[PDB]
């Protein structure tokens, strides 16, 4: 492995050997030319699975949900001459992505039809995800199915080989995770999470870009710094694949049990957001679900408190709008004025 | 942060933004030129150790030693003009880097920086690890290094050098003298390690991975000698290298047999006992080698003087003491 | 310009300053991201074109088509918001894709209404309407080419975002002929030349003179090659051009090829070529005197998958010359079926 | 074929595969190694130009110069061996490298090699061009480029060194010591040219681009100097530099007006002529200069000691007698 760093401002550059991890975490999920195992044994594993009365598939992550559209067309092409009768369907991805406590087993007999690879071109579904929880529920569902073996870069594409687990484990996917800290930052990275820490004077969540609010748990070989850490000073909490690590805590501050989950996007951000101002005094408000800033009517509150947290605040960046931390509370007007987050860990 | 990389293992190239922790240790000594936020402040401190008894320094690592060397021809002129005979002297250095046990203050008359004194300057109050490297994060185009000393007491390295990073199976543990690369075979495990030097600060946890449930007990690198307190930083079937070749100037640590040697299995075998070299002082290889629980392959310690052997693994009938033996212990 | 050289083959690797000049001729795009002029001037050129009567576009490129393929909704979208009944329809693309003779006008003003970039992910679609202003796609029965602009878009800038490639456009004021030079890449190197654009693939070669050693070719376009990106303009005479200068092949000596003239009928009917100079498997082609005259390219086997295994030809050196389509190997014009009658072969139906 | 490149002006950064072009004018010395194939066979037609009455040879560039130099010593050992008392004397080159008639055959006392000894015979008596070299294509791997004795006649350069590519509005005719630009101002126009060596061998029209229109009268490199053809190789209103700072060691033609100096345009401005410099010397700066038709900015050579100016630009006020004059022609 070599390669090459560039400052563009100075006009310079070096290169060297060693280990770089990038940020595969923005819009570039797409046009990967995802391959979910050889379709030979993928029907039958599928067949198998569904005839036990596994029904489902709880996807992962939203490279999960990308591959299992782009395989539909040639997945149910190949189910009919393969005389299963099948069909499956995808959907939009939600947010957290709950579990399932099944996995699809290996079939050990391939079918005499089946293609070579995936590039050559009724009422029973393998649902896979979209306004479905109960149709085929959680409590028989399968998850973390998949282990990545290998990620290529074309010419001008990439690709990925994949096959199915022989053992169950709650784990994501090590084979793609990254984490790397040099200096006074340290970052971990996924195919859709990227978190960054900083040293002010104590190590600290900077801030930390999400694409996807996954559920497994981050594997404990893939951290930095594991051992004396408490789950309730988790910034991101352990159910939601956050870090087992220092890294991932804040003082003052302790886990975001519930917060804004809801959202596609999340980028969490320590500073006060546009049309608010915040304050510190020991009678404010206490603890609980997260609150918007801006109204159902587009108001913005002005002054806000926090009880015994430290400043600069808590917010997180989602889409739609800037959520503040638990423990931010209105300073002087009620609170019923305001949507609530709506989730748990 | 902008930058690309190329595989050559499979026929790919890359291109993207993100940390790139790179192998200084192959640019080692030909790169960065360290200097302190002000030589009349060091002058300072060096006088109040001086005056205060404290006989001299040792090199935390070869940076400091450097640094020491470069304006060794240049601070000491400023001492001598002040008014204070006062003459620091830098030696080349002898392994492994031993532990000073106090720090300096905050500001023929030798001032010994560690070298073949310890007539001059005894291991009882030497320095050690009272400076700090100010951290650039990433430090990439930051030929301009500064140095200063630390307003507290702690053992661990300087966190502004180190780089730790993982990428799928492959794993490596870094700073300006180490390079420990770790696998994934059926278990995370040590593959081999690149050393320029002996350290015996600790590393960092905050730059460790997977560092509960250890056991110091198993690991390779003893904690005494800067090794991560990591899981990948141990091979399973063997302890704790205590004993071994730490008086060389240049490790690489490898799992593979040494030339000319092959070894048998049985429990019928010797003991543990200190590291020994694959041959004798006159060359000769001994081709007869055992242990009691092996996993292949053997463990191998590869040097500028010849390879050596670890503990675990003994020689089956040629008498130990006649090659060359550990004769200090981490 | 900075960059780097590997060979996987070693781990070898060559920097430094220069000129470098990718291939990018495979049908890669559907990744990239194009912004031509803005939404609400070219929606408004779009909108005079028509009330000056013009039917449609008959594009030089395939990059064009997709090109207008990904802002065909965006535009309809413009156009309703103004109440225009006017909607874009884009089909395949035929070979060869003939020349036009117009041009789209640049606009005096932009439309009161509508955005100002090709990036919004949400809108409504617009309705079916009867004004319509068909891009290429087969449409030459109700308004033929003699109603079509050609060639009416020049790119200033193509971006490679970190992940995204994006190029921009904008639209000629100079009638032109000339194919767009901004994307077109040259190089020579000792005995190895080539002539490069975001579709053709033209390699040369040195081995007692210069001469064509293949071609890639992902389109038929009909634009002449600029001479400012040719090597050796001079001397040449047009009856000498392997690939046809109406089919923008270089006015260039590194497009010959010792007693092979131009073939002016050939394979162009088909999607994609690979103009080689070796005999198609399991066939020979040998000198004669009486070999016969030349005549249309004809396929090396029939309808019914027979194969033919003997040719002749008066002149040629060889190998011979020979097109690698899709649906067979075809060979030149020069060389003939040896002894069977020219009516039992399918034979190209198009002209240069 | 295979690689990646970096653009700063947009920051932009790509990998793929195709066609490269560098630049090897600066640093080439320690670059490739050109070597003749065959000492012996060349041995054997220096032998047998000797025997011919030949002089010596003018070299065509620093490249055959440089692999000359480092062949002398197996040349005047292997020249001793066959029985020849016979010596090679390379030297340093002089600018411009004058054009010889003569070229060596297949296979007092000195067969010298460029230097300031025209005094033992004319250039009339000396071997140009009679080199080819191995045309390796776009091999950049390659290190072993051989030298193999011409045994046919031509005029032009040889093209396996040669370098024409073109990017969109940028491009280059480069060989192994000319590195000339240019750039499309709303017409095809010279924009700088770095020179270390002046040749005088024809540029093959086999690697220029557009060739046919041009008139010899209108290149801004004379078509003697090895100058392109190409209509790239020409400015607006400036026609050629047929006498110039041509013996400067090396050069860079820039198009912008010398430090501390300002042309004006006006018909009252005297006619062309040898070239001029900026600055006397005795030191004196000329601030103001006239042109009578030529566009700015001016044409100019940032060389050694100096920066003169073309044909196009005479001094207003001052007469030309005050100045230093370029004597040399092509």
């Amino acid at each position: 492995h070599v390669g090459c760093s560039v400052d563009f401002s100075k006009k310079e550059t070096r290169c060297g050997t060693g280990v770089f991890v990038y940020n595969d975490v923005e819009a570039w999920r797409d046009r990967y030319k995802y391959h979910p195992d050889s379709p030979r044994r993928l029907a039958a594993a599928v067949k198998q699975a569904w005839e036990d009365g596994i029904c489902g598939i709880s996807s992962v992550s939203r490279m999960e949900n990308i591959m299992w559209r782009s395989v539909e067309g040639e997945l149910n092409a190949i189910l009919e001459e393969n005389g299963v009768q099948l069909t499956v369907v995808v959907g939009s991805v939600k947010n957290p992505m709950w579990r399932g406590p099944q996995r699809l087993p290996v079939p050990v007999n391939e079918l005499p039809h089946g293609w070579k690879a995936w590039g050559k071109s009724t009422n029973n579904s393998f649902v896979v995800d979209g306004d479905t929880l109960k149709e085929c529920p959680l409590k028989h569902r399968a998850w973390n199915s998949f282990l990545v073996e290998d990620h290529g870069f074309g010419v001008f594409h990439t690709s990925v080989w994949l096959k199915v687990r022989e053992d169950y484990s709650l784990e994501c996917d090590p084979a793609v995770i990254g984490t790397a800290v040099k200096g006074k930052e340290a970052v971990h990275s996924d195919l859709g999470y990227w978190i960054e820490s900083e040293k002010n004077d104590t190590w600290r969540l900077k801030r930390a870009h999400l694409i996807e609010m996954k559920t497994c748990e981050w594997p404990k070989s893939h951290t930095l710094w594991t051992d004396g850490i408490e789950e309730s000073d988790l910034i991101i909490p352990k159910s939601l694949a956050g870090p087992l690590s220092h890294h991932n805590t804040r003082e003052g501050y302790r886990t975001q049990m519930k917060g804004p989950w809801h959202s596609e996007e999340l980028e969490i951000r320590f500073e006060e957001c546009p049309g608010t101002k915040v304050h510190v005094e020991e009678t404010c408000g206490t603890r609980g679900p997260s609150l918007r800033s801006t109204t159902a009517s587009g108001r913005v509150i002005e002054e806000w408190c926090c009880r015994e947290c430290t400043m600069p605040p808590l917010s997180f960046r989602a889409k739609d709008g800037c959520w503040y931390g638990m423990e931010i509370r209105p300073r002087k007007e009620p609170e019923s004025n305001l949507v609530r987050s709506m989730v748990t860990a």
